[PDB]
């Protein structure tokens, strides 16, 4: 698809075989998710918003299907309040800033 | 222009009569500039994301140019830890995502 940033380009993503709603956000490397348990070992770390910073768990190698495309990635989960998908998945799935 | 999303989407930006670098975002509703002088009124705001809210003093319908691209909108200065361009600007000057 192609998304106009009128609105929140909101979409669907699946992961860990749970459907939810995520964000896609060319603002920031990674992506983050709300928390949800999820398989595999994982490293804590820090990632700074526009307002502070808060601890996240990074999963590696990670299935993540945005809108029907496929992607593999460094996954981050910890409080978000809304999942965002991040440049590295953005461009997994082939995805461009046009203008 | 096409964007690439491999490295952050920066661009070159004129505001008021400052050229300063500003992240192509649209994975914020609003435009945020770190911390400077502008002319004009301005009523106070709280924006926030991740890690909290931060204290910034909204103008409006401030010039901006954005590759060429002239738009006049909304512009929020503060603490913010990146210069950052919203979807408020970034639909003004006709920008999407498509894949
Ligand atoms: C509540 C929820 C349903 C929503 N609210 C909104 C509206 N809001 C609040 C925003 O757009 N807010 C923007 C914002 O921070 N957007 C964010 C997405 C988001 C939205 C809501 C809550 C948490 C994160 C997305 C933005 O690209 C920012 C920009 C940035 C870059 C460097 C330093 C700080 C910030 N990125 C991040 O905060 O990235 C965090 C990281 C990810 N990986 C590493 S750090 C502001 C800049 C205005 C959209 S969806």
């Amino acid at each position: 698809p192609q998304i106009t940033l009128w609105k929140r380009p909101l979409v669907t993503i699946r992961i860990g075989g749970q459907l939810k709603e995520a964000l896609l956000n060319t603002g920031a490397d990674d992506t983050v998710l709300e928390e949800m348990n999820l398989p595999g070992k994982w490293k804590p770390k820090m990632i700074g918003g526009i307002g502070g910073f808060i601890k996240v768990r990074q999963y590696d190698q990670i299935p993540v299907e945005i809108c029907g495309h496929k992607a593999i990635g460094t996954v981050l989960v910890g409080p978000t309040p809304a999942n965002i998908i991040g440049r590295n998945l953005l461009t997994q799935i082939g995805c461009t800033l046009n203008f």
